[PDB]
């Protein structure tokens, strides 16, 4: 749930609703979280499209549009959180995490972790095999480690 931004989407649901019929198109979706800071990204929206409207109508209310929008600023909190995480690790900032800065950091927490479940949590998240752990990769584990966590 969204807090006082609710009167926000409500006045970029109205300005972009020319008839105010209380529907928005497709072409008119884009535009709106476009004005609301988001830049919709193209394999997103297809699924988007689809979990609001299954019908042939094309016709989006306020909301469906306040369901989209809730999650895009949580996806945006999320992803700000995990990355504020990523630079807790990476304190050297070479832009990626290595076995080295994962364990000199788990030590520093008292974390219980041997060299070997460090290494295999390193393993796992690199996609690559570069051995380290970049950007794109930590944020991949992160929504996954997020499932477990609430
Ligand atoms: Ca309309
Ligand atoms: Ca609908
Ligand atoms: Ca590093
Ligand atoms: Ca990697």
């Amino acid at each position: 749930l969204t807090e006082d931004q609710k009167q926000e989407v409500r006045e970029a649901f109205d300005l972009f609703d020319s008839d105010g019929s209380g529907t928005i198109d497709v072409k008119e979706l884009k535009v709106a979280m476009r004005a609301l800071g988001f830049e919709p990204r193209k394999e997103e929206m297809k699924k988007m499209i689809s979990e609001v409207d299954k019908e042939a109508t094309g016709k989006i209310s306020f909301n469906d549009f306040l369901a989209v929008m809730t999650q895009k600023m949580a996806e945006k909190d999320t992803k700000e959180e995990i990355l504020k995480a990523f630079r807790l690790f990476d304190d050297d900032e070479t832009g990626k995490i290595s076995f080295k800065n994962l364990k000199r950091v788990a030590n520093e927490l008292g974390e219980s972790l041997t060299d070997e479940e460090l290494q295999e949590m390193i393993d796992e998240a690199d996609r690559d095999g570069d051995g380290e752990v970049n950007e794109e990769e930590f944020l991949k584990i992160m929504k996954k480690t997020n499932l477990y966590h609430h």
